[PDB]
Order: structure tokens, then sequence, then C-alpha cells
């Protein structure tokens, strides 16, 4: 399975990537980068801090667009910290050390590749940002890639950074648009933030992200702990979700629904995924089978 | 003067790419398409058929996006004939031959121009849709070019209304946004739908789109038919008016106005442009040297 | 005059069906959709919404078929907007209530109307798919038919006017060309796409499709807004003219000829129209009474 | 079996009802005609003619269309004589009783079975039209029909009414782009011109159409005597070897191959059935077992 990776990396992308690091079915092809939850150099950087603590900087780091793609920079909380990963301490896993990043844009590196490499899967974690671009230059290309995991929307209307809209998809709502109208909904499979919410774990019952003993579990213990509380105490693990589901496939899946989703574009529910059921749209999945999912994020941080 | 052209070629981007031919101290660097009167294809095949009629295939073409960012295409082939350039015949023209078309993309190669081009200018004939994307890919290439002639958008009028029908921002205002927020305004000259419209011409009364005798006055007058008589017997023209003044200069512009612009892309009037009297914003221009422009576009009809 | 309408409901489909309210000696005996401007489903809703925003529910309303009869989906087009009237809002209209259709397929409610209503008139606003279907299904019974008024066709030769605007017959060539050599082309009379630009209007200089006061004005002001943009800020009649034409008959029309019409159904120029000067041929009007036009479209408004 | 069957009454139409009348596992739910091979008057008197000789007209008999759907109805070179059916004699078989027809258009009652009978199946032996105006309107009804059983078409090429034309699809193009490209042509089978050309018989060395004894051999004989002469002495049973294929299935097909079919709709190779391999296109009988085939059609001819 080839994967490309477009990611905000915050803290749950980190982890989302760890997921796709640790599966040898799964060969990371190249990863992109987006201001999201930081800034574009902030995200650079913590893609490469997950890398280098997973002892795997192999894979090419591609910088994308640096705003959305006409909304503007708004009005957030740091929820994944000033750097975007909880503020860590590089001391702390030794990755005060040279930060890779490729010289092609990642719109024009995700194009290449599209049509460079056969059955090519992409796991977005991100506001569409780079994705609508690239579908705005080469259709043809991007058109190209096998299947679309997603982490962004709310079917139920039930949103994160709005009451209405889910943080990546009302970040950039017209990128959004743009996936969900252009690359094939019937091949594009959601993890949504109704999903995370869903599949949410009380942090004082599960402690799968609450170990030392290696660099990867401190890593996984010290990002997560200040979004775990900002989170009010429980797991929502929207971007491991997402990544979840695309190495894992069927397995992964408890219960989803076939649903042509479309975006709100103006009001205040800019940013609302609208749901309408389509044996055509997305597989938005509603319930994923928990067990494995802890288990694989156990076995990931395993001494062995 | 160094100049790229941006265009939707329909029949007044033809006319106004014959100006721009016409003027010997106009170097044109490249053209870029994107698909507004008409399809993409058909305006890459439109481009070739002016480049041909005039005498002068140095200039590179290239292709562009294929579609608007989020709207729909929006193609108007009962005003620019199925075509996009008034179904005229290629056998008669001579122009029934191989079409040229560069492998890079329009935005790709914009960006290499603004990079390697010193005092590059831009005229813009289209929706906005090539640039926008440009300058979300490398605002720091396009910042560098040294000015932005557009065609487009609709400003108040004499009597405090906006008249009816602007097409270039109307048909990707999201675009047009991305233009008017990341390129100066102030190092950016306008050429409007209302300018156009109170520079219109009783086809009965001027005879200069009606001219025989030599393949430019034939390809001007059998592209211009459709449009014209669309028009109730009446030129506007919307295309040439811009190449008029980015060519001609201050020599072109009677009075003009410094305005402030932004693009509506919410709730009942988007499409349409918001304008507020502005130092740093668009020149915006409000008369031109009619005379003077009649006789340009005579002279490039002459047998010279 | 009793008159059955088939329509694509759509902008100027929704006018046309204003003007035939609006004058007392129409009456519509039923109105059958046909998907072209817009989904079946959107022209159900649109019917429904025109015939509301009037205040007369009476008329039945009959669903036919949805894709041109051999001509394949070219996918739905948008220049009416996403929903076929504008995009506009329901809430400013009181029109989100449930919908009226009847259970009849419209090809068989309009067979049984030419069977059973004497000197019923046909008002063709929309590609010809049900009327096709329905002269292919009992020829017998549509012959009946009084007269047939359509909009479609456009001049191709002798004129500047691209016969590119053309939509319905261009939409299905087919069927076109079954109505023209099936239904008598002298009891047939044509307001054409050429008609509808030659007689059209700058927006700019004319307000009338630019009026509130009341529900009609703000209907009409919002829903041919968004064409108004498309069309380059005019006002081209397509439909309307047809209803003009319809309703008002030899006062509405200023000149016209008679034109044995048939279709082109393939080559290049598939889609297109043939005309040929024939005295037992098609009634195309070539000019209407413009003054009178607008002076109809201000008092169905007033 | 539920079998609905739309026909013109012909020569080859008559023996292939027989063969579904005289299976015992085949429910004949309706026969609805058109005019195909000469008028829908006679198409009905022949429909008739079949089930009275057979002995059970207890099957409704619905009219259809008098003409194809924008073709003109052709001048008939009487291949079936001037009644259609042989111009045989009722006298000579007690045939000269009553017609039954029912008042319901055969569109209409098609349509209204494929809504209320389950597990329909619709056996074409004739032009199109009424199939293509029932898909035409109500699609949802006709897409309920289990499978698609046609005669028509020739993938050699090599038609009968004209060199490049089987008949039926020849004198209905348009119907019969119409079935292809909206029921599914996986769920249909052909029985082409070409695999009646095929499993054709020399009538000087076989014998099974020149039989008597009752009145069915009568009526075989009788009926294919001025065709088989047509054919120039051979019998290329058609209809027949489509209503067999149809009861019979996989049991008398030896070779077949998937093609997906398409009409020419234009020029001189109007009414030609192109055809592409296509493993979800139309099984395309291309062999039968003549030896079953000629023992069912003994089966029904000896003494009841
Ligand atoms: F507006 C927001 C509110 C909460 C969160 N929390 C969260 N996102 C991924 C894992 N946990 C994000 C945005
Ligand atoms: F391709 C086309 C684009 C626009 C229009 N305009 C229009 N159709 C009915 C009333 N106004 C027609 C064809
Ligand atoms: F144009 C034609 C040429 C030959 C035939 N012969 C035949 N059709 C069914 C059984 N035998 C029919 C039409
Ligand atoms: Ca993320
Ligand atoms: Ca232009
Ligand atoms: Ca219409
Ligand atoms: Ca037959």
């Amino acid at each position: 399975m080839k994967l490309w990776i477009d990611t905000d990396c915050g803290i749950d992308d980190a982890t989302a990537i760890l997921i796709c690091l640790a599966n040898p079915s799964i060969e990371i092809v190249g990863i992109s980068c987006i201001g999201g939850n930081a800034s574009l150099q902030n995200v650079i950087r913590n893609v490469n801090r997950t890398l280098k603590v997973w002892g795997k900087t192999d894979i090419p780091i591609f910088g994308g667009c640096q705003a959305p793609l006409v909304q503007p920079k708004m009005e957030i909380p740091h929820i994944h910290g000033g750097d975007g990963l909880g503020d860590i301490n590089d001391n702390d896993f030794g990755t005060n050390t040279p930060n890779k990043l490729e010289k092609e844009h990642a719109v024009n590196a995700l194009i290449h590749a599209a049509n460079t490499i056969e059955d090519l899967n992409i796991l977005c974690l991100a506001p569409l940002t780079n994705i609508a671009i690239a579908l705005s230059m080469a259709p043809e290309a991007i058109l190209k890639i096998k299947h679309f995991y997603i982490m962004g929307g709310a079917e139920n209307g039930k949103g994160n950074i709005t009451p209405y809209g889910e943080f990546n998809w009302r970040a950039d709502p017209e990128a959004a648009q743009i996936v969900l109208q252009t690359y094939p909904q019937y091949q594009t499979t959601i993890a949504s933030w109704t999903l995370a919410v869903f599949n949410s774990f009380n942090a004082n019952d599960y402690d799968f992200f609450n170990l030392d003993g290696n660099l990867v579990r401190r890593f996984i213990r010290e990002t997560w702990k200040p979004i775990i509380a900002f989170d009010g105490g429980r797991i929502c693990p929207a971007d491991p979700l997402a990544a979840f589901i695309a190495v894992y496939g069927d397995r992964a899946i408890k219960r989803a629904e076939r649903l042509h989703l479309s975006m709100v574009l103006e009001g205040e529910k800019l940013g609302m995924s609208l749901a309408e059921p389509d044996e055509k749209g997305c597989l938005v999945v509603k319930e994923c089978d928990a067990e494995l999912f802890v288990k694989i994020l156990r076995e990931l941080q395993d001494h062995q």
C-alpha cells in the first residue's frame, strides 16, 4: 500500500503518522505540510520531530501553501500549543538536529506522485488547501490516486472550532468543497469529528497515551497532554482514527454510511458538512473497532 | 515593456491580443489560458488562431486550470459562439494547422516568468483563476511582478448605479478576492466593466470592426459579428480597453480614481465587488481617450 | 383559450407561466415537466414555486421524462442556478410548503387531455422529449391539439446571432424531429432563440425585471438577476416571448415567415435545424411587438 | 419462468412463441406487438393466429406503437408475405374466429408488469420501439426486469435488410440504442442475425419445418415456406433461436462472447451494431446446440 500524507502536524497528526510508520504494509512516499493548527514553519519542524523520534527520517517532507485558499487566519486558541506540538522540549527527544525540507512545492510534488506512482493513496489530516490547489491545476493527475482518506467534517452538524464546523473544513471550506466536487466521493472515506467524539476515550480509564519507557511513549504522552486537557480529559483521536482506517481497511470499521457531502460556504454555519444518503457518495465511517484501535497503538509503543 | 497575458480567448480578448502585437514596444513573453468565455481547449485554439492571423508564433502558449476554483463553468456560447471565437472557419484564414501548447502548466510558467524576467507586467483578460493559484503557491514570485492590468469588476457608474453584466470576477469571485488581497492594489490598474459599458460604440455609426481587404480585418470582422449582434448592434470593447490602457499608459487614461477593491463572497450580492475611495487602492480607470482608441484599432487593421 | 404548458421551469419559463396566469382569457389545464434547465425534481419544485407566488394552485402538475430520448445525459446545467430558479430563498416568498404533483405520467396525462378537452392548445417551453413520446405512443390523440406554440430552434445562416445559444432542440434533437415530422407544421408557431436575442433588452436601460412592492415583482426580479448576469447584462426573453405569442397572437407578431423546419441529426451540426421557405411550414416569428411585450410584463407585475 | 414477449407476429416470430408456449415451465404473462415486418394490424392478427393454432388464447395481447421512433416505416419486399404470416389461409387452420386484444397500450402494460411481476424476463423479437419508450417513460420500472433476451443486431457487421444492418435494429436504430444504453448490457443476451445464419439449415437437407399430421405442423410448414425460399432454400431461425436461448438458456448456448454493443445512427451503415470486447456487455451467443434445438422443435410438433 502506497500512501501520501498531507498534514498540519499538531499533536494528533503526529500520532497518525506513527500509526502509518509502524505498519510495514504501508510505504510513506511523501509528507506534505500546510499551516492549520500552527504555521507552516512549525508543521514542517513537527513532521521532522515525529520522523526523528520514530527513527525513520527517510520520507521526503514537502512544504505546501502558506494560507487557506481564500479564507482569512481568523482567531484561534493555541489548542495544539504555541509550537503546534504541545510545546515539547527537543532535548527530551534528541531532535535539536537540522530539519529536512524538499525543494519542490508540495502541490507540484503531489501532482508528480499522482502521475508517476501506481495505486497511490492519500491520507489528508489537515485543511484541504494543498489538495484543492492540486485538483485545480491538474485534476487529471490527482484523479489517478486510488483512494482518499480524509479527517474532516461532522456529518451531524456538530463541529469543534465552531458549533457547526469541524476545524479542517472550517479552516478552508473552499478547499474542502473543491475536493468533494472534484475527486469522486465514492472513492473517498471520511473520519469525521463526529466519529472522533463517538470513539473518544476518558483519559482516566485508558492509559495508552500515558506511558514512559521509550521515546515513542514519551513523545505520545507529552504531546497529547495539553490537548487531552483541552478536550476535557477525553482522548478524541481524530487524525489517528483516520490513519487507523487508512491502514487497516474494513477491519478498522465497525459501521459506516454512504453519504454525499457538501460544504456550507456562507453564514454562521460556514464550514459545516451537509450530509445526504447517496450510494456513490463518501464512506462516512460511523463507528470504529476501538479495541483493535487501542491494540495497534499499544503495539507501536511496545519495547519488544 | 515586457508583458504577460492571461486570457480566456474569446472575441474581445483576441482583438486585445492584436493590440499588444501591433505595438512594437511590447514584448509578449507568454500567454496563459483559462476557461472563461469558453472551455480551456477552445481558448488555446483561439489564441493560436489570433497569433497565426497576425503572423507571430514566437510567443509561448500555456494551458492553465480546467475550471473556476469553486463556482461552475459559466461558458457563454450564445455570445462568443460555440468555439468561443465566433465560429470562424479556419480554412478561410489558413489557421487549420497544428496548435502550439507548451508542456509546463501556466501557473508554473507564470511563477518562473515572475522569477526570471525583470520588469514583467501582466495583463489579465479573464477570470483570475490562474493568477490566484500562482499567488497561493508562490506569492513571493508573483509579487516580483511590476504591475497588474486587470479587466474585471464593476464599480459605481454615472448616477451611482453599477451596470449589470460583469463577467470576469463574477465568474470566479474567490480568485479575484485572492488577487485583490495578495497582490498590492497600488500596483494594480483596473479596466472595469463600468468603463466598457460607458465606452460602447453603435456599430452602425462606427465601422472599425467591419472593414475588409486584409486578413486581420477579415479576422476582426468575422469574430465580432456574433457579439455585436448579441449586443443589439453595439460594440462593447472590454478587453481592448484593458489592452489599450496597459499598452498606451497615461495617453490612454483621461480620468481615473484610486479605489480599494473587495469581492462579496457571501449572500445575495456574491460576485459583485466593493469600492471605497482609497489612495493605496487600485487605479480604476474612469474615462479613456476614445479617439485615440479607435485610431489604434484602425491602425492595427492597416495594410502595412 | 385552453392551454397546456410543457416546461423545464427555469427562470424564463416561470415568467412565461406568469404571462399565461395573468391573462383571464387563458385557461391553463395542465403543466407537464421535463428535465432540461435543471433536474425534473427541481422543475416540479419550480412550477410549484411559480403557482404559489401567483396564487393559483388549481392547476395539476405532472412529471415527465428524465433524459433526452437518444442523446446521452451530458450532465445537468446551471445557467439557471443550482435549483433551476436562480437559487432563490423560499423563506422570502412563503413557498417553503409541500409541493403538488399528480400521479399520472406527463405523457399519459397529456394524451388524456388531448383526447378529452376540446380546442386544446399547447405551449412547449423545453426539450420536446415528453411531446415526442406522447406523439409516438398516441399520435391520433396529440394530433387533436388545435395548435403548437414552441420555444426552440435558431436560425443558422442569414444572420449574425449564433445558433449556439439554442438549447431545447439541441438538448433533444430526436424529440424535435419527431414533433416536426409528425405534428403539422402549418399548425405550429415558433418562438426561436434567434428571436430571443433579436428582441432582447439591455437591462441597464429597461428596469421592468427590477421592481419591488409585491411578491410577483420580487419573484421576477430575484429569479432573473442571475440570468441577466449571464447574458452580459441583457434580458433575452426566450420563453416569455413564446408565451407572448401564444396568448396575444397576431397582436404579438411584428414579422414572421412560413418555414418548413427539420433537424440535423448527424455530423458537426447535430442539433441544428434546416429552414426552407414553405407556406405549409411553421409560422416562424422574426420580430415581436416589443412595446406591447413590456406593457404585458409590467401589467402582470401590477 | 415468467416471460414477456415483444414481437410483430412474423413467420419466425410465431415459431418462437410456439417454443415458449410448448414449454410447460414458461409462463407467458403478456405479448406486446409492434409494427415490424408488417403492420401492427397484421401482427395482432398473426399473434392471435399462433395462439389459436396452439390452443391457449389465455394470454393477453397488447398493441403498441405504430411506427419507429424517428425512422420511416420501410418498403417491405414481402419477406414474411402480405399478411406477415406467410399468406396462410385461415380456413386451412380454423383460426377465422374473433381476435382478442387488450385495451391498454403495450408500453403501459409492460411498465405495469415490470412494476408488479416478480422475476420478469422479456423476449424481444421485434424492432425495439415499445421497449425504448417504456424505458424512456419509466426506467425505474423496466430496470426491475430480471433479464433481457433480444433477437437483433449482427456483430458480423453483415445484416440482411441492409449489408450492414440486421432488420430489427435497422428498422428502429434509435430504439435499439436506447435499450443498449439504458438497460444493463450485462443482464442482456443477444441472438444476432450472425447467430441465425451460423445455425442455419438447408431445407433440402432438413425436414423439421416440413411435417404433417396436425394443425401445428401444418402451421409451421405453411408459414415457413415463402421465407425459407426467400433465404434461398435455407432456414435461418432468428427468433426461434432467441426463444431457444431464453427458454433453455445455458442448456443451448455452445459458444458466446461478452461484447459491448452500440448503434450506428447515420450514414450507409445505419442500423449496424458495433461490438467491442467488454466483460460487462451483452452475452452475444455465437453458437447454440443445433441438436437440442431441433429436438425441442420436434417435441412441440409431435401429436399432442
Ligand atoms: F476547535 C477545536 C476544539 C478542540 C479540538 N480538539 C482536538 N482536535 C484533534 C484532537 N483533539 C480541536 C479544535
Ligand atoms: F448557452 C447559453 C447561455 C445562456 C443563455 N441565456 C438564456 N437562456 C434562456 C434565457 N436566457 C442561453 C444559452
Ligand atoms: F431483410 C431480410 C432478409 C432476410 C430475412 N430472412 C429471415 N428473417 C427472419 C427469419 N428469416 C429477413 C429480412
Ligand atoms: Ca490535523
Ligand atoms: Ca476575456
Ligand atoms: Ca424553458
Ligand atoms: Ca421478429
